[PDB]
């Protein structure tokens, strides 16, 4: 039923670089291969100091998972990068379509991050007559860095705003820099459509970048 | 463990009307005091129909979780409405906090059902000089019905998606008209979003201001 299989779609890291980002509660990367990985820390008294808890690998196209408890009462230090991949035993190998309801979390966490890092990664770049103007992977993130020193932002939640250098929120300045946001966002969005004809496997069409800085 | 609980936040059904959804497996409703009841349906020969199986009932909240599981294996005719039926005993009424993972699938499936209908939930209408723009209590599905035919809907799952006047979904923005309809979608997003930022300083437990409409069809 509707009922059995997880909210988010898979998840998947195509044109996503190498990262590696920490909180409090986890260290999560993107790797080489476009695998996620998911190390969830716990602070053991014991060790004085975070241990990988367990350990979240998702495939990079979001329908193969590995979920873990590494030397489970203790697990692992925590390392400059994830712990390697161990032959998997079976009984930790899932997939998106069976991923069992209270393994969720994590999968979503993970989708979360992958979100995160799409949002931030440059799909199309494009320099105006005004300014840089980026669309992010994800296809509603993007930003203009004005020659100028101004900065358009745009995001699914807030819509476009617009602030000076330093990041004050500016006005019929605002009018224009607004307008021509739009008009920049309309552009690379056009780009995207337009470049994905030339798409192949073996030839890519992203990230592009359009034009240059002028002087 | 945090990662090891349950994936959806507690529900709630701030400002949702009475509703009730029927799909192959489940009947789903959001009553008029608030509360989410979810009938799970199976066919079963021996009557020749579907029967109730299970219920699952929460409360406005999404606090309080009770499960039912009326005349096991037999189950109950599925009705109109849904029927309030005793409880075998207290060990079936849960919280959220201590919901145990064998109910997590129903209690998300009732999280869903109300997602999706905030989804559909005006909470800010506007009637703009091109469009009569509305987002939903989710904050995040966002439709303008243009008046002069055009339809532009945005929602987390699927993007932007614009269709011209003719009702044709739009592959890209090439003419001046489709890139007006792309450009009108964000600034009407920005300003019902901030419709919705200013009015909440209004809002108290006594009076509510939403769901809000703002000007009149021109």
């Amino acid at each position: 039923s509707h009922m059995d299989r997880i909210s988010v779609p898979p998840l998947n890291t195509k044109r996503l670089l190498p990262t590696r980002y920490k909180t409090k509660n986890a260290i999560m990367s993107i790797l080489r291969n476009g695998e996620v990985v998911l190390e969830f820390l716990k602070f053991r008294p014991t060790y004085n100091e975070d241990r990988i808890n367990d350990i979240c690998r998702i495939s990079d196209d979001g329908q193969r998972i590995i979920i873990y408890q590494p030397d489970p009462g203790r697990g692992l230090p925590v390392r400059e990068q994830p712990p390697d991949l161990q032959i998997p035993s079976g009984d930790c190998v899932y997939n998106y379509d069976n991923l069992p309801s209270k393994h969720w979390k994590k999968y979503i966490y993970g989708a979360r991050f992958v979100g995160l890092v799409k949002s931030k990664t440059p799909k199309v770049t494009y320099f105006s007559t005004l300014g840089k103007c980026q669309l992010m992977e994800t296809m509603t993130d993007f930003e203009i860095r004005f020659y100028s020193g101004a900065k358009l932002l745009k995001t699914p939640s807030e819509g476009l705003k617009v602030y000076d250098r330093n990041g004050m929120l500016l006005c019929s300045e605002s009018r224009s820099l607004i307008e021509h946001g739009n008009e920049c966002f309309t552009h690379c969005v056009n780009i995207s459509n337009a470049l994905e004809v030339a798409q192949t496997k073996d030839n890519s069409c992203f990230p592009v970048t359009i034009g240059r800085r002028p002087i």
